[PDB]
């Protein structure tokens, strides 16, 4: 096991860690390249009703909330997921913590949506294959006002504070918890950002963001207690050389 902003440094225990084709990275805009076979997302099932409920958990590292069944992904022709949970990685009081960065701009938040690949029936057998998993990201941002979808989460933070605690949470729509902007992505082969680091990930990383308000992305990042007794805060890892990947862009980036 392994923490944030400290020893020991996840390759002296995890050693695929120090694998070339590592997440999270850098995005720059004017250099993805542009890829318009990268057709909108599509997404089926992830309006939630009430019942049953869904487990939410203070794992030390995240919140983390078991999907059910039935949540399908397509990235394209070929590329069908089911989703298994959502996490999220913060910073701290007047510090961003997104995982990826744009042109080295790091977002206040960043939300991951996790997926098995259709082609696997577990878990374990995906790891580490190209296309076995794929995570959907998408940054928090500030906005002026609260952002309801998320406020059926953030509310139950304060249940879950003690590192390893748990509850249950009513259905709710998930793709709320995420941008309205389907066809404007990023797409490239990474890894898990957290040990044991396992490669052959296809990131998507929204281009449009989400917005919370102020209050809810302090109680996201104020509210969580983490391994010993700190604060589960800077959750993030830094980011990672591309050493010759290309990341695809499904839009023009443009101009400004
Ligand atoms: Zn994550």
């Amino acid at each position: 096991h392994w923490r944030y902003g400290g020893d020991p440094p996840w390759p002296r225990v995890s050693p695929a860690c120090a694998g070339r084709f590592q997440s999270p990275v850098d995005i720059r805009p004017q250099l993805a390249a542009f890829s318009p076979a990268l057709r909108p997302l599509e997404l089926s099932g992830f309006q939630l009703p009430p019942l049953p409920e869904l487990r939410l958990r203070n794992n030390g590292h995240s919140v983390q909330l078991t999907l059910p069944p039935g949540l399908e992904m397509k990235l394209g022709p070929g590329r069908e997921y089911r989703a298994l949970q959502l996490h999220l990685h913060w910073g701290a009081a007047g510090r961003p913590g997104s995982e990826h960065t744009v042109e080295g701009h790091r977002f206040p938040a960043e939300i991951h949506v996790v997926h098995l690949s259709t082609k696997y029936a577990r878990v374990d057998e995906a790891l580490g294959r190209p296309g076995g998993l794929a995570v959907l990201a998408a940054f928090l941002e500030e906005g002026p006002e609260e952002n309801s979808a998320y406020e059926q989460l953030l509310s139950r933070l304060e249940e879950i504070a003690e590192e390893g605690s748990e509850t249950q949470v009513p259905g709710l729509d998930i793709s709320a918890l995420l941008p309205s902007d389907f066809s404007r992505y990023f797409q490239y082969e990474g890894s898990l950002t957290t040990p044991p680091c396992a490669q052959g990930v296809i990131w998507t990383v929204f281009n449009q963001t989400v917005s919370l308000s102020a209050k809810q992305l302090h109680t996201l990042s104020d509210t969580l207690w983490g391994p010993g007794d700190s604060r589960l805060q800077l959750n993030f890892r830094a980011t990672q050389p591309l050493n010759g990947r290309v990341i695809e862009a499904s839009f023009p980036a443009g101009v400004d």
